[PDB]
């Protein structure tokens, strides 16, 4: 797997993708790895188009999402403010 960064404008509804995994929310297999599942058309992510689905999610920002719940990385994206460079898994 591949880790790469993802700059993303929290548009005025959000960053643009939904995300499921974390530590609260195993979107995985039984796992706290935090993973995109699909990226909203007409947002900063379907906009921007430097992000794919079920993208692993490593950092945000400036945290690592490594133990964090699903919410927690959720609120990442919600957190990273505007233009965060988001980073995530590629395999």
């Amino acid at each position: 797997m591949e880790y790469e960064e993802i700059t993303l404008e929290r548009g005025n509804s959000g960053l643009g993708f939904s995300i499921a995994g974390g530590t609260d929310n195993p979107h995985i297999g039984d796992d706290p790895s935090i993973f995109i599942t699909k990226i909203i058309p007409g947002g900063a992510a379907a906009q921007d188009g430097r992000l794919r689905v079920n993208d692993s999610i490593l950092f945000v920002n400036e945290v690592d999402v490594r133990e964090v719940t699903h919410s927690a990385a959720v609120e990442a994206l919600k957190e990273a403010g505007s233009i965060v460079r988001l980073y995530v898994m590629r395999r």
